[PDB]
C-alpha cells in the first residue's frame, strides 16, 4: 500500500440504496446535488461521487441528461474530482449503466470488482409507510437481486471507459474482489495506481468487522504492493469507526448520505458537509491531513478538469 | 468452531468444472460414477459428494433419472454418506438444479451461500483440441458468468429441501457468504451443527492463500461460535496443501477429481481413491484419524441412510 | 472480550521512561502529580496510573514516602480510581517495586506479565545535553536491561496484593504475555474481569503496527472469551492512533506523559489534560462515551475508595 | 519471505530442557550425538542443531572439550551443515553460552532474539521419582528464571561470532523477537539472507496456536520482506503439525528429539530420525522437495565446510 500523506475524502452524495422516506435530507435534484457537491467540498471533499435520480420521486436514474444539469454546475462552482458511478440503481442493465460515464467523459468512474448479491431489503421493516410508490418494491426486489458485474463486463467497461483516460474507483465488496482485480492487474488492462475502495456492511457483500479490513489490506498487499491507495466506505452506523480506522492504517475515507444517513447515533444528518467536517475533525485529532482535489489528482494521476465532455 | 475429533474426508466424484478433454480418468457414466465412489468410500471416504453428466459427452446434467441410474447402486455397495448437488452445471436454472436433491430426499444437499462471478475459462488455453463441442463454448461462457444464489434461492432451497430432513453442506467460496449464512442462521432457517464448507482458488471466489482459510476460520467463529464444523476444498494443486491446513485447524477436508485432475505435482489422478488414499496418510501422520460414515452422519445429524427416496 | 459501553480512560502521569530533559512538562514532585492527576481525572480519567520521582532531580523511587505525599491530596481532590505501578523505575528489584502497592493497598497495580528486554537508549540520541547527572546513564544502562517478570515474581505479586483486595492493570507487551496471563487464569490466581493493558511500541516489546493490537485481540478472545476487557496505550507518536483504534475495537483507552510527551505532531504536551482532553473529544466523534470513576469500579469489580490505606 | 524451492530439515538432536528421566532414547554421551546426528543427516536432515550434555548423567554442558568429542565425528561422516548453540543449558552466563561457538567456529550458530520468561517447571509433574539428582531442582528453578538475551548481549554474540564468517539462526519465540532483529537488520550488524526460527509452544514465549505463526510470517513480511527464511519448531506433541503449516507456507522446518520426544501420538521416538523420515514423508506427499546439505548452505550463504575450527 502507498502510504496517503494527505488523506482523500471522497464524498459520495446521495446514491441509489437510500429512498426519500428514509430521509427528508437525502438529496434528489439535480439542485440539491449541486448544492451538496458544493458543501461537501468546501467542507474538504476532494472527490465527490455521482448517481442522479428522477427529480420529482427521487427513483434512481441513470439518465446522462440528469447528469448535465449537475455536472457543468459543480465543475463551474468547484475544482472537487466529479466520480460518476457505473453501478447505478439496482436493477438496470449495463448499457444503462455506463450511459452516464461514456457521455461525460470523467476523471474518475467507480468500477464495481464483482458480482454479488445486494440485499437492502430489511430497510424496508424500519417504515410503516412510503412516500412514493417505487420504494417499498425497490428494497423488496433486492432479496432476489446481484448487482452483476462478470469478468466480461468489468472487461468491457475497463476498455470502453479507459479509452477517454478514465481512472477508475475500483469498488471491492469482499475478498475476491481483490483477486478479480489482480487478474486484469496482470493482464495491464488497468495501469497503476490503483484506487482501491473496500465496502463493507452490505448483505451479500463482506461485513462491518474491523478484522475484515486489516485482511483486506494484507491481501491488496500480496496482490498489488506499492501499486495502490486504500480507501474505505462503511454502510450507516459503521461508516465513522470504518473511515476512522482506514486513516489510521495510511488509507482514504468516503463518508456521503449515500452510505449512511445518520450524522452520529439517533440523529439525521442534514447535509452531506456535517460528515465531511467530522471525518476532516478526526483526521486533524490524529495529527493527520487532507488533500486538496488537485493533490488527489496527482494521486490518482487523472486526465485533469479541462478534459471531460462537460 | 466444534474441534473433528474424528475428520470427514468427503469425495467430490466428478463435478461440472473439469471436461473429459481435461483427463481420460475424469468419471462421466453412472457406472464408472459407482465404481469411482466405492473405490472413495472404501479408501476412506466417509461422504461423496456427487454431480451427474450427460453418458456420451459428459456434458454436465441435473436430470433425475440419471442420478437414479448411480444413487441406489452406491446405496447398496457402501454406506458412505451420499451428498447431491444443487449446483450442477454451470448455466442451469434454480428448477433444474434443485430436482435431484427434491427427487432423491438425501441424507445431505450441497448449498450454494452466495452469487459469485464463476470463471473457468482460463482452463481452455491449456488444451488445442477438444474432444467434444460442448467443451470449449462452456468453459468460454464463464467470462460472462454468474453462479446465481440470491437470498430468495437459498431461502426456498432451505425451505424446500429441509422440508425432507436434508442437512447442508453450506459453500462459502468468500467471506460475505459467511454472513449471508449467518442472516438465515439468525432467522433460524437451518438448525446447527452448520457444516460449512470453504471453497478456495476458484476465479471469482477467494484466493488460495492460506491467510484467507485462517481468516474465514476467526469470522466463523465470530458469527457460529461452537455450532459449526469446517470442511475445506482448494482446486488443483492447492488441494493437498488447503485440506492438510484445514486438518492441522481441527477441520475436515473434501479432495476428489471434481477439484483437481492430479494426484501430484505434474500427474494425472487415475482415481479418486488416489486422492482419499492421500489425504488419510497425511491425516495418519500428523497422528489425527478419519471418521467412518456412521460417525459422520452423528457429526452432521443426518436422518440415517433409509430415510432417503432410493 | 467484553464490549466497553462506557469507555475507562487511563491516564498515565509520569512514569519512569522520559526524563526531565526531554520536557519542561513532566510532573516530577508530589505537588505537580496532585495538580495534574487532579487535572486529567477532570478532563475525563476515570483512573490515574501513578509513579513517583525525586521531587529535586526527577529520576524514578519507589519509595511509599513520596506516593503519601499525592495519593491522600488526589483521593480528596477526585474520585479517580489511583492505580499503583509496581514496575516503577528500570533496574528496582521487586522489593522496592512491590513496596508502594503493599503499602498504599489501592484499588488497582499494575501487573506486568512477562519478562522482556525494555530498551530505551535511543531516545539518548535525541538530546546533546541533559539537565540531570543520572539521566543519560539511565538510558543508557538499558540497552542490557530487562524488565523482569518470572512466573514466581508474578505469582508472589498476585499473591500478596491478591490478600488485600487489590485488582490488576495485567501489562501485555507482546502475545506471549496472553499464554502467562492464561497460565495463572488457569490456575486461578487471579478471578475475572481481566483488565487486560496491550502495549506497543517499546523496543523490546510488541511492535506499533494495527495487525498487532488486532492479532492480540483474537488470542485474548481465544484464551479469556467474555471474561475480560480491552485496554491499549502505545508509545510516542502511536499513542492516539493505538487508543482510537482500541475505542473502535470495543476496548478502553490510556493517554498520559508517561506514554507521549506530544499533544500532537511536533507539540509537546503542556498537562495530562491535553492528551485526556483530545482521546474525548475523538471518542465524542465516533459516538462513544466514556465511564465515570465509579462505572470503572463497577466494571473492574474493585474493592472501593474507602477500602485504601491512604 | 524468500520460497523454499527446497526445504531445510534442521534436526536438533538433544537439547536442554528435555531430561533423561523423560526418555531412555534422549542422546547424552558424545558417541550417541554422532549416532544420531548421521543417522538424521541420512534420513534427510540438511542441518544438525547441537548442544552437549554430561556424559555421565546428562546435565546440560557448553564445554567446548564435549563439543570436541563429536563436531569432528559428525564432519567425517556426514556433509549436514553443524549448527551450534549460544543458548546452551538454563541459567549458564552468556561466557559459557558463547564459549562452543568460539572455539569452533562454526557455518551456523543459533541467536536467542530476546529475553523471556523460560517454564518448562510443568514437566516435573509427570513424573514421580528423577533418575538424577540435578534434574527436578534444573526444572523447578525455570520457574524463576529467564532466558537472557539483552540487546548488548545480542549484539555481542553477532560481532564476536559474525567475525569468524559464522551465520544465523535467529530464534524468535514471540513477534517482539522479530522487532528486536529489525532493530539489527537497520544497523546492519547482520546481513541478509537472515534465517528465521520462529519458536511455539514455550511457556513464557508465544503459544502453538496456528494463528501465531501466519501472524509472525505477516509481521517477518513487513519488516524484512524477500530478505528472509522462515523456519519453524514446536514444543511437544505441536511439532508435526506446525513444521508441516510451516512447508505448506513455502517456510522449513526443524524436529528432533530436543523440542520433542515423541515419534506420534502417545509414543516415545526411539531416534532423532523417525522425526526426520516422518516429516520428509509429509513433503513428499504434498509434492514438495527437501534441500540438501550444500543447497542449504547456498541458500544460507555459509562460509563453507572446510572453512570450520573443527
Ligand atoms: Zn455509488
Ligand atoms: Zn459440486
Ligand atoms: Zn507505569
Ligand atoms: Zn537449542
Amino acid at each position: 500500500m502507498k502510504q496517503s500523506k494527505k488523506i482523500i475524502i471522497t464524498c459520495a452524495v446521495t446514491g441509489s440504496i437510500h429512498t426519500p422516506t428514509m430521509s427528508p435530507y437525502l438529496p434528489i435534484t439535480p439542485e440539491e446535488i449541486v448544492k451538496e457537491g458544493v458543501a461537501a467540498a468546501e467542507a474538504g471533499a476532494a472527490m465527490l461521487h455521482l448517481h442522479a435520480r428522477d427529480p420529482l420521486n427521487g427513483r434512481p436514474s441513470q439518465d446522462p441528461d440528469l447528469f448535465m444539469r449537475f455536472l457543468p454546475q459543480l465543475k463551474e462552482r468547484t475544482d472537487a474530482i466529479l466520480n460518476i458511478t457505473t453501478g447505478g440503481g439496482l436493477g438496470m442493465s449495463l448499457d444503462e449503466r455506463l450511459a452516464p460515464a461514456r457521455a461525460a467523459r470523467p476523471e474518475v468512474a467507480s468500477m464495481n470488482m464483482g458480482s454479488l448479491n445486494f440485499n437492502i431489503s430489511q430497510a424496508a421493516a424500519k417504515f410503516d409507510t412510503f412516500k412514493f410508490d417505487w420504494e417499498r418494491p425497490y428494497l423488496a426486489g433486492t432479496r432476489d437481486f446481484i448487482l452483476s458485474n462478470t469478468f466480461s463486463q468489468i472487461e468491457r467497461g475497463m476498455t470502453e471507459l479507459g479509452a477517454s483516460g478514465t481512472r477508475f474507483e475500483f469498488e471491492c465488496y469482499d475478498v475476491g474482489h481483490l483477486y478479480n482485480l489482480a487478474h486484469f492487474v496482470d493482464r495491464k488492462l488497468v495501469e497503476p495506481p490503483f484506487f482501491l475502495q473496500c465496502v463493507f456492511g452490505i448483505l451479500g457483500g463482506i461485513g462491518a468487522d474491523p478484522e475484515n479490513l486489516l485482511h483486506m489490506r494484507t491481501i491488496a498487499d500480496r496482490l498489488f504492493g506499492q501499486d495502490y491507495y486504500l480507501s474505505v466506505l462503511a454502510a450507516g452506523r459503521h461508516q465513522m469507526p470504518f473511515v476512522t480506522m482506514s486513516a489510521i492504517l495510511g488509507g482514504n475515507v468516503r463518508v456521503g448520505l449515500e452510505d449512511s444517513l445518520y450524522s452520529g447515533k439517533g440523529q439525521l444528518a442534514t447535509s452531506n458537509a456535517e460528515q465531511v467536517r467530522k471525518i476532516r475533525r478526526i483526521i486533524e485529532e490524529l495529527s493527520l491531513d487532507i488533500a486538496t482535489p488537485d493533490e488527489a489528482r496527482a494521486m490518482l494521476k487523472t486526465k485533469g478538469a479541462n478534459e471531460t465532455s462537460f
